[PDB]
């Protein structure tokens, strides 16, 4: 039988992924054409953003310029769209999952599986806990990851580019590459799911203080530092914080390095993170000016980051990482921030 | 007693360097205030360039909107130039080392050493041969290397950024670390000169192939992939011909990462790179129309890779390398470039 998906969120990333998801399950027969997108309900002019979505097969709003293939099918309610699904692909912003893994807690089959698309890290009463982690515990099932270099914008327009999958069995791995794969959206699939995953989310810290520096009047030598400093520092922190083995090999795939540089030049928490040098206005209050209702992890990420290093005492030990997190939120002046960069430790 | 300094070049770099050699030179006691630097005679409008340097103290033909120290003495013969020194900056574009060392040969002071700013490898009997090594040899002098993400522009506008030093002496390695260091020019030594050469050599070669992407429309995601790919095969060819151990760590440093970012952003290579893709002029003519005299590093780098793997039939096993070298020298369509990704092996 053909696996049913249901795509659980449907912002800037969620709206790609369902042209991609979309795409395979209509060509592809292992898998349902029919694919449900969980759509938190807004209103826009009147109209149901559902409404439209169903009616003009497109979400403008988060994803412009781009149709989204007729089979993906938006329900507004979160139970009826995972309901009968075999296949979950977890895409919303980090502070709205806790509640929708709410709702749908023993609502979902037998046998379901998820993927976890959320780029950021949870806190857990004895260490750091990963939003997979957290999603599989609670919906009891099993879990993968997709990380890797992959600005929605971009992707949704076809262009060449890679992405990382974090999967332990093998045969699970192979099914979700048949589902997520496109001649210009190429998949590799590893199995140290933490590892990928933390990478993720640690990637858009250093993406701030990328933006930070932009907002200095910095250029690439720059912006290449802060990028190799903070992987220096992603590798210290993973190795660290993470449940048995990490490798360094693993920071080399799509989902460390490449994500790590495509962000920091491209992505919205840089974008963000240099008007905030600019300007002064707040986190938040810049994230509703000019995001149009897109979701930054970058900030709320450090935060995160700083609340683990402290129940751990070792709030001294990521300068760079902290650095960030005090621009942010704690009112430090930008224009230290190059400071953290020439007293960074050589190696770590 | 201080040592005297020559600096056997002028160029872009060259000249960045002598600001920061100079500046170091005039305020440290260790090191003598006259720091000689070689400079390949030219006629700018029936003026001599070296008077020009020594008069006007700029050498804006190639390091534009900016002075030079002082203290730094334009030298057109060098012999002359390099005769008392003690240290040896060798910095010039790759093609004109070769006959710059059999005019020093037996010309320098008995315990010389010397630091190697050069991009890019040459070949011996039995496979690589490291650029250093030609210097080291045919002078018969100790050699380190100094390699990182240093767009010079960027470096002489006094920006944030890091190098890195390859040296095997600790003591002459916390020496050049005093003659280079800025409050914005930071500096790592490390022990593992060779691999810290291989990564300044071959990151041109996948910045050419990153300006192609450019030149194609694509955008960062694209770029980022193709820098990850591009470290792939770097790694593994360093692994492979490099002589002695070949850490992966080594990458990480400024010298591996961060330049791979650096130039594949605002490199030199990837400016022609793109105008290649773009017009299907010669390299050589871009090279011409567009650097006003600078030399690129990157083609020429490619066609000796090609020369190296061709004596140990491994053509084939760099795709991404030889596709830079194709497209650059067969006449491979541009538009091909991203065939070599695609099909790319996922690990080396
Ligand atoms: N934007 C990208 O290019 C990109 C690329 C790779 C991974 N990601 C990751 O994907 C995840 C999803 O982000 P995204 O880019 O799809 O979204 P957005 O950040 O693009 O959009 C905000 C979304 O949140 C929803 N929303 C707003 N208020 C809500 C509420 N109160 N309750 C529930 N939902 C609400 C909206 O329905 C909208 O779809 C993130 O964790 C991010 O790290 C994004
Ligand atoms: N440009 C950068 O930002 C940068 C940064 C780090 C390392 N490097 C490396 O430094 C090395 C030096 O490059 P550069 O940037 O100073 O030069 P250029 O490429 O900036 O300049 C060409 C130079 O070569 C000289 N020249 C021209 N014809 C010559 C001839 N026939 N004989 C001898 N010399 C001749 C000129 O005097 C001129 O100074 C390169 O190998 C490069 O990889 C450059």
């Amino acid at each position: 039988a053909s696996k049913k998906v249901c795509i659980v969120g449907s912002g800037n990333w969620g709206s790609a992924i369902a042209k991609i998801v979309g795409g395979n399950a209509a060509q592809l027969a292992q898998f349902d054409p029919r694919v449900t997108m969980w759509v938190f309900e807004e209103d826009i002019g009147g109209k149901k953003l559902t409404e439209i979505i169903n009616t003009q097969h497109e979400n403008v709003k988060y994803l412009p310029g781009h149709k989204l293939p007729p089979n993906v099918v938006a329900v507004p309610d979160v139970v009826q769209a995972a309901e009968d699904a075999d296949i979950l692909i977890f895409v919303v912003p980090h502070q709205f999952i806790g509640k929708i893994c709410d709702q749908l807690k023993g609502h979902l089959k037998a046998n379901p599986t998820g993927i976890s698309l959320i780029k950021g890290v949870d806190e857990g009463p004895n260490g750091l806990k990963l939003i997979s982690e957290v999603i599989g515990e609670r919906l009891g099932i099993p879990m993968s990851v997709l990380m890797g270099a992959n600005i929605a914008s971009e992707v949704a327009d076809e262009k060449f580019c890679e992405t990382t999958i974090g999967c332990k069995d093998p045969a699970q791995g192979q099914l979700l590459k048949e589902l997520m794969q496109t001649p210009n959206f190429r998949i590799t699939v590893v199995q140290e799911v933490d590892t990928v995953e933390i990478c993720g989310a640690l990637k858009n810290v250093v993406a701030v203080g990328a933006g930070f520096c932009d907002g200095l009047g910095f250029g690439d030598n720059t912006k290449a530092a802060v990028i190799r400093l903070g992987l220096m520092e992603m590798i210290a922190f993973a190795k660290l914080f993470c449940s048995g083995p990490v490798s360094s090999a693993t920071f080399l795939e799509s989902c460390g390095v490449a994500d790590l540089i495509t962000t920091c030049y491209g992505g919205r928490n840089r974008k963000v993170a240099e008007a905030f040098a600019r300007t002064g206005k707040s986190i938040e209050q810049l994230e509703k000016e000019l995001l149009n209702g897109q979701k930054l992890q970058g900030p709320e990420t450090a935060r995160e980051l700083y609340s683990i290093l402290q129940h751990k005492g070792l709030v001294d030990k990521f300068p760079l990482f902290m650095a960030v997190y005090k621009v942010c939120y704690e009112g430090q002046p930008v224009g230290e921030f190059i400071h953290c960069l020439q007293n960074h430790p050589e190696h770590m």
